[PDB]
Parts: C-alpha cells; sequence; structure tokens
C-alpha cells in the first residue's frame, strides 16, 4: 500500500510540476497583456494632452 501511495504521489508531483510551469507561463502572458493595456492607456492620455495643447 505504501509503495502504491508513493507511485501515485510521484505521478501527482509530476502533474503539479507541469501545472506550475503552465501557471507561470500563463502569468507571463497575462502580465504582458496588462503592460500593453497600460502602455496603450498612457499613449491615449499623451494624445489627448497634445490635442488639448493645440486647441488651447
Amino acid at each position: 500500500e505504501a509503495e502504491k501511495l508513493l507511485e501515485e504521489q510521484r505521478e501527482l508531483m509530476k502533474q503539479s510540476r507541469q501545472e506550475a510551469q503552465a501557471l507561470i507561463e500563463n502569468a507571463r502572458k497575462l502580465a504582458e497583456e496588462q503592460k500593453e493595456q497600460i502602455v496603450a492607456s498612457a499613449r491615449a492620455e499623451a494624445e489627448r494632452v497634445k490635442e488639448t495643447a493645440k486647441k488651447e
């Protein structure tokens, strides 16, 4: 029984490791998207400021 538990634990550990690598990869992707959005938002603000200055 102990030996079986060990095999399952090893398999479980492998699955967990795969998920973690996958989780990290997903986070990297999500983080890139947030940065892109913030950058886009910043660009928009700059554009608005420029337009405002011209109008003034």
